[PDB]
């Protein structure tokens, strides 16, 4: 794929950013600079309300980048580290499974559609609850975080 | 089709301190007259601004660029609660209040939206009453007048 | 939203316009020789001093309306200006516009520089030709109003 790119920090992945819609993701909290040479060279739009910083990507890319969709019908979904399960307007992952570094890193349903980008988590029992941004009918941008969510 | 929309409101800088915010709404950039400083954004601190002294408003249009994403505002005022940075933010006979010990210097500038994420008034200051502190603002009525309202004793922030 | 303060008003005389009123720095001035209401309730209520030598009457505008108000200047240097109607041209000491306009209805429109200052206020005019000399009331360098009228002209 690579429509997902590491952000290093340091010397390590301190998280990741993607292309959706001919869109650069990149979780605002997460500092750090891009493992591409383009995309960290584009400038910026910050959404503190979001979480998320944002910008338009060269036209030499937007038809290969990801796709998206408002449609998150409940139930299974998938991401880098597994399952992701989505009921009550939330998804949630096995417990023990997500953590630091994985903040930027895209939900997709059957189709590799990305509904969501994840921001945080927390544990809850045997699940653990994610903190992402989504996309409603209208194509605006939806947050929605868990109690007590730690960012990752 | 994607419709994202970024931050709206600006720190103005003075002497490497905050002093006040700007803001996008309706297309123009706002900015409290009596905060001194630059907005910590290149596009917009370059902008020409003309004076509106009778509101202590400093304005300028936004670029084409930037049209579609400013804040939209309204006149609509029903009694209730709105928000700002610091939280709820109540309106009741024409006066925005928030808590005591809520607000100070450096809140001018700040816009108050109703739950639809209009703007109703941006603050320009205030003064505690009680348990409660009246806010100065600038809001606008039914015709698009804008108008400005001052509590007795209050402090520019 | 209207942030800007209109500063020009029109004088109503049997429902039509005969002229207009205008406030420059704190006040109100107005065509001695236009009769008419300001159509505006606090401004028609001013009671007005007259200055028939310049054909002008004025009034201290209310303290609520003073922070928006048209600035004056003396600054007059020979080239182009603008009214309601479109360019205004100024060399030899006077202003003309263009055959075709000026008229009834227009003593006491301002004529501003690029930098929305006021420069003169219109009294009226008479037509030369292809150019319409204006009669009007200027400013000098000490803030004094002074006038100036063309041969034969006429109060609009």
């Amino acid at each position: 794929s690579d429509k997902t790119f590491p952000i290093m920090l340091e010397g390590k992945i301190n998280g990741y950013a993607c292309v959706v819609g001919g869109k650069l993701f990149r979780p605002m909290h997460v500092e750090g600079k891009i493992d591409n040479d383009v995309l960290a060279a584009l400038k910026t739009k910050k959404a503190s309300k979001y979480d998320l910083e944002y910008a338009d990507v060269p036209q030499n890319m937007r038809a290969d980048t990801f796709k998206y969709t408002h449609e998150k019908p409940q139930g299974y979904y998938s991401w880098h580290h597994g399952a992701v399960q989505y009921e009550n307007g939330r998804f949630t992952v096995p417990k023990g499974v997500g953590a630091k570094g994985d903040s930027g890193r895209p939900i997709l349903d059957n189709q590799g559609r990305v509904v969501a980008i994840v921001l945080g988590g927390v544990n809850e029992g045997s699940r653990t609850a994610l903190s992402v941004v989504m996309w409603n009918e209208k194509g605006v941008t939806v947050k929605y975080t868990p109690e007590n969510c730690e960012q990752w």
